[PDB]
């Protein structure tokens, strides 16, 4: 019932929708390098200009797997209906096979690149899942599961920062660099025990999740609206003399009446600096001991909360979540930028007021009874990150909208099972392989429906919003080019923002 | 029990005819190629000229087995004891099994195309089956299961139209195309699950059939002669003045009586127009929603009908219905047409009556008390087609003979498992292969046989009705060349039409 | 709608021969077939329904 | 089904008892589905014609009206010894019973 | 039942463009341009519908 | 008379039918008439009592 | 594919103010004016024929 | 809110926020009706603090 002729598992694909839970179901071929002659070799990148930004990291033979965006597990087709029809939704369990296995030789003859196949060799895979190693992944970043099946799936060599290149730079000095410079850890995924296969075998691997819901509604009123306008209230407001015009009280109208409600938190000041590269993002969280030398300035220590804002109103173009949609370029092109929901949760202001008129206040720190909702999701964010281990922390929510857990879907790591050649001098000589194989990742979402007394329509997902694209114009937004391709979302609120649509009361 | 020098299973062959049922038993070889590099491309096809006739269609690459045809079915011997012998045959089920897998690699290195083995690469196989996928298949077309065993069968490219590419074509404007453009279906097979098989494996599919009978009788009179002219009728009939002639009534004669039963319907009006290519119809079944723009003639926006006649006695060559039975050429040769079958149902005619003589009535629409027969089915005729999904229809039966079924045989679909290789950038190149196996298709036939109270001897089809072919003339119709080939039947009624023999008592 | 029937043409030639309106037969091409309409079909009176 | 060529074909209602001329009245669209919205247009010689009045014929395919919320749901199909097949062009669900 | 779908294409674009078919058309002479038969291209295909 | 649909649904309630779903029809009915009142009309001239 | 949003709808009322199904100033039921609004059914989801 | 869907000029904002509003009908939900010889208990737990 095995052996080198037979196919471990079959294809995976599609899903199935309950009231419920929904079942997501995802098949994809991927292939893995050597990275790096399997060797470590920590770097000390720097970008050069303008710098400094100096981070070391570390190299790994090591690729891993990277599940972490919700246009991987969904259709548009399928994660529209998913945004209409529901109000909460989270990720309940995620199933992750490896199988059909390859793993060929490549030969250099110079050209021509014969690549026949090579069966005694192996592949190492490793599923963290403990966190016991620095977890890779992180939110944002290219390199996740294709969002368009039939796409092979490139995987992305692993490496971790072990420091800050600065403090333990180290120069001239220090004993607080160098304090700093001789603790560091150094970790190698061969310490622990994995597997390693061969063509004829599989591994499979559970995840659960802890999470959080994800909540799609909408509030047709701010918190502060919520009352009567035909009631008289009984309240008393005074008001000084500024400014001649005799101090007075008097009582609130009915339609004005005073909110127990605070607008969410947000840092809406400053803003970005410094030159493209290098790093810029108007507040840049960091760490800096005293006598620790340090030479070039602020970015090297630092890295940068963006997006500051959270909730509030970015008033500007930089303090909104941004993103290209398009591994190629460009500077201006395709760029999703973001939108108001429309929901009066979020897009928050605060203008405290002065004497005459109002002004803006700019930070808005935590103060009792805030209230708000979590940056509206679509179908290209990743759906959650790693909440760091710590003493103490305030609320969680982070501001691009991804579900912080404890343990997340642990890291499921792949390299190539180094083959040596001999020589007469025992040099390093490996040979050189790759593989190839079929990742099916099936994730239950734990998943609500909704149920309105509202007596009109509200608002859907149409995809009669949505664009047209291709060599010539020709076909539409999802589809596909002439020729071509995947022809993708220009803007907003195409990728179908949560939030936006059905409604709740408050 | 298995592996990879243990075959699947065996080769199969053969009918077996039976009074209640016959089975036809047919194994064939195929080869599968890369189909698109493993991209989908929609196209904007058009044909240049004339035009527009502009579909644009779509891409896949997947390749997909088409069974419908009785040639594929039946020896020209074992569907000659099943024409005759037999009155009503339909397909009671259907089962295809693929198997003994090969998949090889193709190496160019210039010339000399090594075609070394590959074990370890798979093969997706795919059975549509609830027709959730636009159907490919379609009556008439070849890639059909070869005529004859032995021959290699090459399989062909899965594409559809997703929609009309004029309305949405779209030019400047609209909304209405654009609206039309937007809105378009997109579909992938590996949304849906399916197998991976090595060179070990194999895969099998069953079928059932709701289908309809298929009559195989003649009728040797109109239904409009079924009296007996010796018995005199009480019945009057009534005429004019004309024209002098003196207005009389009197009662109709022993030899001529009224029918009950008319003409069945059939549009024998208009004809065919424009170039070839471009589209010739003299039907054109459309749509043209307002406001759309639409530019070029009305071949882009319609399919056309052919034939429309139906019954009725086409009067013409190009309301019949007319094949080539070779895919090599050619405009005159060899091209089958089609007679009549000599049975007394189909070749009507109307006539309405006007005042002296008569004139043929063009355009039967249906009316009660229609009566007619299928068109008289051919060896070489497709078996089934796809009845489409709709809220409302008249009665079912194309004139082109086949069954329409809601739910035919599913699909098969196949294609080559994408290896791909590595590069520094990432870039498609996948490896090049192909596959070879081995479809075996045994469907079982629901048949009932005849009994007749008829002294005469009736009609068969002897193949003394036949003719002569090869390089030189030589060896007969159905045989094999010198050198070559297989000859093919150059005309009717060689390939040995149904209704034309037995007989049946209206 | 109005049920189906056909009021249209109208009776043609002498008593006895065949009189009817609408002469529903079946004529294959290379027939011969000589003499009129009437000996090709039959005729579906009454055509009114 | 046969895209109307013109106002008059088409459904058309006032939405409201009151009134008027020209309104409120909704008229009535293509659904843009590929079912309704057909047309015929026979050969001839050069070019094409539109078949203005398609009877019944075999193989004919369609579908109902598009409903919409201001529809009515059902019809009353009337006793009768024949009928052909039965959609109101209005889209009313016609029953024995209602 | 009252059936909410919509129909993307025709029954009559129910087919798949990049296979040819074996059929054929025969055009009259018009208007000088011989008549001539074809094989109907793949693009174009007869629908029953 | 009850037949119509914009009776029996909300804009909101058939709009989450239209979307979601692709067939429906009616199952059954059921209808209740209760709470009656019956008052009687007096007319003296004006004031209608 | 494709829903009925209720961003397509219209406005309406004594001054236009507030939307399509809500109610009037004063007033009222604002009424659908046109298609697509009153959501036909057929125009969205699909099927494959 | 009045401003934000006032909606003056424009807007597409504005429009899509008055677009967007919930119109609620107390008859939407079932409850009961009472004549002078009937009553009726309603009962309420709190979480509170």
């Amino acid at each position: 019932g095995s052996g080198v002729g037979i196919s471990t598992g079959g294809w995976v694909g599609g899903s199935y929708f309950t009231d419920s839970y929904v079942i997501t179901k995802n098949t994809r071929q991927f292939l893995v390098k050597i990275q790096n002659n399997h060797q470590y070799k920590t770097e000390s990148i720097i970008p050069s200009n303008g710098g400094g930004k100096s981070q070391r990291c570390v190299s790994t033979p090591w690729s891993y797997f990277n599940f972490n965006q919700y246009s991987s597990h969904f259709s548009p087709q399928d994660w529209q209906r998913l945004t209409n029809e529901y109000k909460r939704f989270r990720p309940k369990g995620m199933h992750v096979k490896i199988y059909n296995l390859q793993i060929k030789q490549i030969l250099s003859n110079g050209a021509d690149v014969t690549y026949n196949n090579d069966l005694t060799a192996g592949v190492h895979i490793f599923c963290d899942g403990e966190h016991a190693y620095p977890n890779a992944t992180h939110p944002w970043d290219e390199d996740v599961m294709p969002e368009l099946p039939y796409q092979t799936w490139y995987l992305f060599q692993y490496g971790y920062i072990p420091t800050i290149h600065e403090l333990a730079e180290m120069e001239d000095s220090n004993a607080v660099e160098k304090a700093i410079a001789l603790q560091i850890p150094f970790f190698m995924l061969e310490n622990s025990d994995h597997e390693v296969l061969r063509t004829g075998e599989s591994a499979e691997f559970n995840f659960n999740f802890d999470c959080e819901w994800i909540n799609n509604e909408r509030a047709f009123i701010p918190p502060g609206l919520m009352f009567n306008p035909l009631v008289p209230t009984r309240r008393a407001q005074y008001i000084r003399r500024n400014g001649n015009t005799q101090a007075s009280t008097s009582r609130v109208q009915p339609y004005a009446k005073p909110t127990s409600w605070m607008t969410g938190p947000g840092l809406l000041s400053a803003q970005r600096v410094g030159p493209a590269a290098s790093d810029t993002a108007a507040w840049m969280v960091g760490v800096d001991p005293e006598g620790a030398n340090i030479n070039s300035g602020r970015a090297g220590v630092s890295s940068g909360f963006d997006p500051p804002a959270g909730s509030l109103r970015p008033t500007d173009l930089e303090y909104k979540v941004q993103w290209y949609q398009t591994p190629a370029g460009t500077n201006n092109d395709g760029n999703i930028i973001s939108n108001p929901p429309l929901s009066m949760l979020r897009d928050q202001t605060l203008y405290r007021g002065n004497q005459t008129t109002y002004n803006l206040c700019s930070d808005v720190w935590m103060f009792p009874n805030q209230i708000w909702d979590r940056y509206p999701v679509t179908r290209e964010n990743p759906i959650w990150c790693k909440q760091p281990r710590s003493d103490k922390h305030t609320t969680i929510d982070p501001f691009d909208g991804s579900i912080a857990m404890d343990h997340p879907p642990g890291t499921i790591f792949i390299k190539m099972a180094k083959i040596p050649v001999p020589s007469n001098n025992n040099a390093d000589s490996y040979l050189n392989i790759y593989c190839t194989g079929q990742v099916s990742c099936e994730i239950v979402w734990e998943v609500e429906r909704y149920a309105t007394k509202n007596w009109r329509p509200e608002r859907r997902h149409t995809a009669l919003g949505l664009g047209i694209g291709g060599a010539d114009e020709i076909n539409p937004t999802y589809h596909v080019d002439k020729n071509g391709a995947y022809i993708q979302p220009t803007t907003w609120d195409m990728c179908f923002p949560v939030k936006t649509n059905i409604n709740k009361v408050l």
